[PDB]
């Protein structure tokens, strides 16, 4: 059953565009093992057959052999679930505390470069780096098996997926428009960026930094 992912169209219409949607189910797809491809879309110059198969204008999107699915989330569970072994491995975590480290990061990390306000930069800093340091602390916490690369142990989990993508815009805006670094005090945190940039399905579907950028150039204002 062929699959093919839909995803954001870089700058020139053609290549890979930012999207921690588009990067988290690219993830999911390559950690699957399934054979698929990837086609970008340029939004404003949809092709005649984007729009029949996918009329919402949604996404990304995924044609599974005939069937169209939209909705992150849902495209992402509609994998784990008919990608299964024996022929493919479950990627899902196996603690349900894996699925919500970090979650509030991103949310912090938007309101913080969005913002104009010279007064509130230090509550919106101040806030992003708390979201990084729970994150951290769930990072060096032990899970259920003692006596850690990832999330949820040492092999790569949806949650990862989700969490990976976030984090790079993350380093990468913030570096770039606010001067602005994760303290290296998060060794937590450090090591998983460390063993994830180390492995290629998320180092390879990483958009470079320079089209990161550029995204997030209208919104990221200066003080």
């Amino acid at each position: 059953p062929q699959v093919e992912l839909f995803v954001k169209a870089g700058s020139d219409g053609a290549k890979i565009g930012n999207c921690p949607f588009s990067q988290r189910l690219f993830m999911v797809l390559w950690l699957k093992g399934v054979t698929f491809n990837v086609t970008t879309v340029d939004t404003k110059r949809r092709t005649e057959t984007v729009q029949k198969l996918c009329p919402g204008g949604q996404l990304p999107f995924l044609l599974y052999g005939t069937e169209v699915h939209t909705d992150t989330n849902k495209i992402e569970e509609f994998l784990e679930a008919v990608l299964c072994p024996p022929r493919y491995p479950k990627l899902a975590a196996l603690n349900p505390e894996s699925n919500t480290a970090g979650l509030d990061i991103f949310a912090k990390f938007s309101a913080y470069i969005k913002n104009s306000n010279p007064a509130l930069n230090d509550n919106l800093e101040k806030g992003l780096l708390k979201a990084l340091k729970v994150l951290d602390n769930y990072l060096t916490s032990p899970l259920p098996e003692e006596v850690r690369k990832f999330l949820d142990g040492n092999e790569l989990t949806l949650a990862d997926c989700n969490l990976l993508p976030k984090l790079h815009i993350v380093q990468v805006v913030c570096k770039k428009y606010r001067g602005f670094t994760i303290p290296e005090a998060f060794r937590g945190v450090h090591r998983y960026l460390s063993n994830a940039y180390a492995r290629e399905e998320f180092a390879s579907t990483c958009p470079d930094d320079e089209l990161i950028e550029l995204a997030y150039e209208q919104v990221a204002k200066a003080l």
